[PDB]
């Protein structure tokens, strides 16, 4: 199932939906995937996170041209590390329109990456508010809290089964949360039981760092997270 | 102290013809007791009020002693986090009627944090200002979000047309050893943000926050220094 393209992989995991997924070597931790989506909407594909590079992304933008044809309408990115924008240029340079959390775009620059091109905000429930995600179709972007980091947000594909956590939940299988340098651990657990809560009858939960997993990887992700307050 | 009024249990100190500091205090018996500051503002016939004290009580007092001293309506209240010092009273300001706004994100962590939430929520852009459609009718109040320090959600307000600039917990004064409650910081962005509300109120001379006596624009500066040996 799995599709190699360049030094990229898609998946397909529902008749609209692929994940990408690239990869970065990382001194003792060798070569480090991480995923995003893919969504075909009518005659429109939006894109869930860029690749760790440039040109990885535009290599991204490449597949879509072939594998489905129809114009990319945008990007929304889950929070301001390189694994998921530090391929904002090539979406630039294609003319795409991106957005992100207000709170990534803040930080985007102490973090090495340049902002999105528009902001969302969100309510205090955490539903993102509607007219800062202009045409989302779709993706149905939720704020958890803070977790992973300060800003993650986590999408839900309307439609579908699919719900994505990007970096703030982790496989059943995992022994550790990943990178927690920006996390929040007395909200961390919070964060992942909101998501869960947010997305309640999803079943294939997608993530940054883990495969498809189901459900579990939320309990799984919150009851690690539990034990780091 | 002179010139300085008491309230039961509340003190204020006038800082400018119309912007008094309200300072009240976290008993803890067998240790003594913490202060904390917020803001009253006088904006033409109506009062705007920045933090709530400790308590419910305490804010209660806040209020009678604008009734009694300045004898306007309060308008609404701004609340910079959701921490006890800034959201403590928030029972207080609905049972008076008065409008409450804070950040969405504190309004999103006050039930984890065991606040009462706001009854509206101000967002932000990606430049630091309040959009203006979340925040109506805040007359002086200008309303910026420096970015994740003492807090996630740490919020700052200037007052137009006056010297005064609010930064709430995120700033201690000059004279300071360390940043103090650092239980919920964000070390990395602390020093930045701390940077970034100096350069959002670029103009004011008197920095007011939560935890110290008003200082200079000192009070930044050694801020974003303590904070930079966090990371
Ligand atoms: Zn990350
Ligand atoms: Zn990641
Ligand atoms: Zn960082
Ligand atoms: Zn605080
Ligand atoms: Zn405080
Ligand atoms: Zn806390």
């Amino acid at each position: 199932g799995d599709q190699r393209f360049g030094d990229l992989v898609f998946r397909q995991l529902a008749p609209n939906v692929w994940q990408h997924t690239s990869y970065l070597d990382m001194p003792g931790f060798g070569a480090v995937a991480s995923n995003g989506l893919i969504v075909r909407d009518g005659g429109r594909v939006l894109v869930v996170d860029t690749a760790w590079t440039d040109d990885q992304t535009a290599q991204i933008l490449n597949w879509i041209k072939q594998e489905i044809n129809l114009p990319v309408a945008l990007a929304v990115v889950t929070h301001a590390h390189q694994d998921k924008m530090g391929g904002m240029d090539a979406l630039h340079a294609a003319g795409i329109a991106t957005y992100a959390n207000a709170l990534s775009n803040q930080l985007a620059p102490q973090e090495g990456m340049v902002a999105a091109q528009h902001s969302l905000t969100f309510a205090a429930n955490g539903w993102v508010e509607p007219a800062t995600a202009p045409n989302f179709g779709p993706l149905k972007v939720f704020y958890p809290g803070p977790g992973h980091t300060s800003d993650n947000i986590t999408v839900g594909i309307d439609g579908t089964d699919i719900a994505f956590g990007g970096c703030l939940i982790k496989d059943s299988k995992a022994k550790s949360l990943g990178n927690l340098g920006d996390a929040d651990t007395e909200h961390y657990a919070a964060s992942a039981r909101a998501f869960g809560a947010a997305f309640p009858k999803a079943s294939m939960i997608v993530m940054s760092h883990s495969a498809p997993d189901s459900r579990a990887a939320i309990t799984h992700t919150a009851r690690m997270a539990d034990k780091l307050r």
